[PDB]
DNA sequence: GGCTGCTTCAGTATTTATACTCTCAGTAATAGTGCTGAGCTCTTTA
DNA sequence: TAAAGAGCTCAGCACTATTACTGAGAGTATAAAGATACTGAAGCAGCC
């Protein structure tokens, strides 16, 4: 009904790419839409962990541009 | 009054120069908008 | 001395009212401005 535990959907957000093994963006960009999450309003459903590595494997994806790297 | 030749048509093989005047109209973007929380503010006395 | 109140106000997501603003409309009264070829098929056309 109501799923408000961050670090818990922690627990289920990893079961996304453990389990199914895309990547922690896409994953969680599932998780977004399957529940129907914009993007913020987020920091009350999605834990204060995931947010890191997102940032790490994107910025190590490359998705922006050297104006980022040095920061 | 039924009757044959011409006939006409129909089917094959980029990138277009000179309104005007309101006048309104209702719209979509857009700043005004007020929360939530939260994080620092602050003092308390144990 | 320092863990622990109760509040002072600043990030961070909306909302209503807005403001260019683009569109729809209604006025407009000098003129006179082309080198197939073929086969075929009904319709038309003149006749005993």
């Amino acid at each position: 009904a109501k799923l408000l535990d961050r670090q818990e959907n922690g627990f289920i957000i990893e079961k996304m790419v453990e389990e199914f093994g895309m990547s922690y963006l896409e994953a969680t960009t599932a998780f977004l839409e399957e529940n129907s999450i914009p993007e913020t309003q987020f920091a009350k459903f999605i834990p204060s962990g995931i947010i890191e590595k997102i940032q790490s494997e994107a910025i190590d994806e490359n998705l922006l541009r050297p104006s980022v790297v040095r920061c």
